[PDB]
Formats: structure tokens, sequence, C-alpha cells
């Protein structure tokens, strides 16, 4: 068999990237405020009062978006938190809603159970409330979060992805981390971590720079973890990620389906279309990363229907796109094929678990697909055996219409990084034949799939 190349993901990282979509809830006391995203620790608990909550209607609108994961704001920056912790009474234990009764957290677990989805928890690492306090220290504040994360962690079942902001937490150190860490991997051995800062020897995911919703082209799995650490100081490092990186951390992309984090109705008029949220899915899940895509919740403690409607068109627009694979039915030609095992029909087979791959030592390979049918077609996709570790550095395509003449895509020309999937769209062209040129690696191209696209009219 192949061997892997440089450095691989776990087991964890693969469940992560194969998700390709995670939504995000910000949801807490900032919402019962008047146009407030970062609030500072003094807003009574006692506006906290959604009339009708509804996770269930959370859901469904993950579902009708084909979104298969989602992260909770069990606490802001503000320190309030939506579960009724024994550690603190700035909670909903003290809101209005539902006299003091309720439990925003164990709503979302339960209503994720329900509906199928993966849960996950935002928990602040900096923390305005507490810092209030004159009796704060970094030590105190340190077992005051390990209780909290214990509790998110033991009480409200599987968790599978533990979020820490780096916003105001630089004066949390590594070891601060750490005993955070153990807590996580030990009751939640299948949790990813988003790491950011202090928090790199410990991270799964990294950031990627920004919050635009584009990764880095390339896009790295890799990257040096000192930029992580130094984040302010290495966007490249950590937009692109690094070749020779030290680390395996691949990149989650983070971006609000509106221009806030928090619900205002005034921003109503303010969702991205679904041309943006598609040109989104492309500088980031097309760019070997994950969306995290936030949706707020509202004072009723719904989702609105905009941000719903235009989450169920992407997947439609999605879904339609990717339908056919407009290279099936190809007569397929290549050169650097390791046997019939990893035949360059295997691109093509919709299989989970096959995929072309070339001979040891030879990190070229030229795959001709000629078609039946000249085919038009506006975009294509790769997807690279990321077990096997980043492979290929340099890929084309090409067409031709009569056979004798190779055009370029320019879109499509000396790209670099593949890795979990890599989305390009392109000036639609017409096409007899399809060129796919792997032209420079570390090691002999491993490639599940490969295709070229037509995208749907909802774009
Ligand atoms: C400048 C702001 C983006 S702060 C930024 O937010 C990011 C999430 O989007 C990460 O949490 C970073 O660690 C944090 O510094």
């Amino acid at each position: 068999s192949l061997a892997p190349c440089g450095l691989v993901p776990s087991a964890r990282q693969l469940e992560w990237y194969n998700r390709e979509m995670i939504a995000f809830f910000h949801f807490g006391i900032n919402t019962f405020e008047e146009y407030v995203n970062e609030g500072d620790g003094k807003a009574s608990t006692a506006i906290f009062n959604p009339t009708a909550l509804d996770c269930r209607q959370w859901m469904q609108t993950l579902k009708a978006a084909g979104i298969p994961a989602a992260i909770l704001t069990a606490k802001h920056a503000d320190g309030f938190c939506l579960w009724p912790s024994k550690y603190t009474d700035y909670s909903v234990k003290n809101a209005a809603w539902k006299n003091g009764k309720g439990d925003v957290v164990r709503e979302f677990v339960d209503a994720c159970e329900e509906y199928g989805l993966k849960a996950g928890i935002y928990l602040g690492p900096h923390d305005r409330h507490e810092h209030l306090s004159p009796l704060y220290t970094t030590e105190r504040y340190k077992e005051y979060y390990a209780h909290q994360l214990g509790e998110l962690m033991s009480d409200y079942g599987k968790i599978w992805e533990t979020w820490w902001d780096g916003a105001g937490a630089d004066e949390l150190t590594t070891p601060v981390y750490r005993h955070w860490y153990k807590i996580v991997r030990e009751k939640q051995p299948d949790c990813v971590i988003f790491g950011t800062k202090n928090s790199y020897p410990f991270a799964d995911v990294r950031w990627m720079g920004n919050e635009a919703g584009e990764a880095g082209d390339p896009c790295w799995a890799t990257t040096d973890s000192v930029a992580i650490r130094d984040e302010a100081q290495y966007y490249k490092g950590l937009n692109e990620g690094m070749l020779d990186g030290d680390a395996y951390i691949p990149a989650e992309t983070d971006v609000s389906i509106r221009p806030s984090w928090f619900y205002h109705a005034e921003e109503d008029s303010r969702v991205k279309s679904v041309r943006e949220l598609w040109d989104i899915y492309c500088t980031s899940v097309g760019r070997n990363s994950v969306l995290l895509l936030n949706f707020p919740p509202d004072r009723r403690g719904l989702i609105h229907s905009t941000d719903s409607l235009h989450a169920a068109l992407l997947k439609q627009g999605i879904d339609e796109t990717f339908s056919t694979n407009l290279l099936r039915g190809a007569k397929v030609k290549a050169t650097n094929v390791r046997g019939a095992k990893y035949s360059p029909e295997k691109m093509l087979d919709n299989e989970k678990n096959t995929y072309f791959a070339g001979k040891d030592g030879e990190v070229k390979a030229d795959i001709i697909f000629t078609l039946p049918k000249t085919i038009e077609f506006d975009c294509l996709m790769i997807e690279e055996v990321i077990e096997l570790g980043h492979r290929t550095t340099k890929w084309s395509v090409e067409y031709t219409v009569d056979g004798k003449n190779w055009i370029t895509i320019p879109e499509a020309t000396d790209k670099q990084a593949i890795g979990h999937k890599w989305i390009v769209r392109l000036a639609p062209v017409k096409a007899k034949q399809v060129r796919l040129r792997i032209q420079d690696g570390k090691a002999c191209p491993a490639i599940h799939t490969f295709g070229v696209y037509k995208q749907s009219p909802v774009f």
C-alpha cells in the first residue's frame, strides 16, 4: 500500500473535515441589549428573556441547510452563562426567562440529539464579568473555568467541538489551557478543539486569520504551531498555512450570515445573499477548510426566515451543481498508474474508499478524460486522500474541443493545494476531452475525486 507523506490528520480531524459545514449560534444576554455585539458583563441577568425559545426550530433550519453540526455560545466574553452553573449567579438562573428555571444549553443539546446533529460548545476564555471581581486572579479564574468546563463536558451528552476564542485571552498561559485540555480530552475523546494563541499545543483546528469567510489560496492543513500562538504576526501562516509546517492543524473558517455575530432586527435586510454564501462556501469548504456559519437567534429565540431561506437555497444549489459529475462515461488514459486497484477511473466512481494513485517516487501524472459527447462546464472539484498527507503541490486542468489544441483554464492553472477538497469556478467552456495535470508534489499523487460540473441556476 501507499505510505503517508509528512504529517497526517487524526481521527478527530478526519471526522471534522467530513462535516464540511458547521453552524454557529451566537445567543445570550447581548441579544436582549440594544445593538450590542460585545457585552461588558454589567447587563442585569434579568433582561435575558426569550419569549418562546425553540431550539428545535434551529435544527430544522440546519436540516434544510444540510448542516450536520452546531456550536452554541454557552458563554461569550460578557460572562453570562446559558446553563444554570453551580459556580456563578451570572447565568439563566437569575434571568426573567422561565423565572430562572431554564437551561438553554440543555434545550440545545436535546434538540441536537433529537435531530441527529453533532453538538459543540463555545465557552469564552476571556471573561469580562469575572474580571469585575476585586478577587479576580488568572489562577482562580483557571479553576472557575475548569469547573464550568467540567459541567458542560459531563452533564450535556456527547460534545463534538469545544471553541476557544482568542479575543482578549492573551493573559491566559499554556498551563491554564493544559488544565482545560485534560478535562475535555478525558471526558470527551472525540471532541475537536478549536485552539487559538496560548492553547496552540492542544488545538485540533486553527483560525485562518479573518472573519470574512476566506481561507488562503493555497490553504495547507499544516502550519507552524508558533503561527497560532503569535497569531497577530502570522496572518499568512494561519490563512495559508505552511507546506513545511511543524503541526497538522487545519483551518476552520468562521463567518456570520449577517454583518454582526449577534442578532439585530436592523440587519434583517443585510443577510448575505445565496450568491455570497456560495462564494464563501467556495473560499472555505472549497479551499481545504471547513465553514463555520453563524445564525444568530433573535429575542423570540427563533432563527430568522431570511437566514433560513438563504442557507436552504445554498444547499439546494450545491446539490444541483454536484449531482452530475460530467466526466462520467469518459474513456480514461493516464501516465503514472500504480495499478488497476488505483486506476484513474477511481476518481469518477463516487465510492468512499477508492482512489487513483501514482507509483512511488513519481510525483507527476497526466490524466486524460475523453468524453462520449462534448460537454459544457463552469466548475471543477478535486479531492486528495488526506489520510496520506499533503502529496500534490502543483496541478492544472486543460481541455480541448478539436482534439489537437489543449487550451488552459486560467482559473485552474498552476494551483498548489488540494487537500480535503478544492473547488474552482471558471468561465463556461465546451470540451470533448479534459486533461488533469499533476505537475509537482512531495510524493506520488493519491486522489479520491475529480469532476467537472455545471453550477446551479440558483447561483
Ligand atoms: C480580531 C478579532 C477577529 S479577534 C479573533 O477572533 C478569531 C475568531 O474569529 C479568533 O478567535 C482569534 O483568536 C481572535 O483573536
